[PDB]
């Protein structure tokens, strides 16, 4: 849950992926 507050999780999901 937390992942997309602290570092968008992963650059946006490794930018894609």
């Amino acid at each position: 849950n937390v992942h997309t507050f602290r570092g968008d999780n992963v650059h946006n999901s490794s930018s894609s992926l």
